[PDB]
Order: C-alpha cells, then sequence, then structure tokens
C-alpha cells in the first residue's frame, strides 16, 4: 500500500 500498485489500482 502507498506504492505503484496502490496508485495503479486507484487510477484504474
Ligand atoms: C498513500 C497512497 C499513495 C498512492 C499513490 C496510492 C495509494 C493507494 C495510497
Amino acid at each position: 500500500w502507498c506504492d505503484a500498485a496502490c496508485c495503479a489500482a486507484a487510477k484504474a
């Protein structure tokens, strides 16, 4: 969390 996967999921 608060990583590139978190921000990719938030964007998607
Ligand atoms: C703290 C944080 C930052 C991003 C880019 C995304 C998430 C889910 C949390």
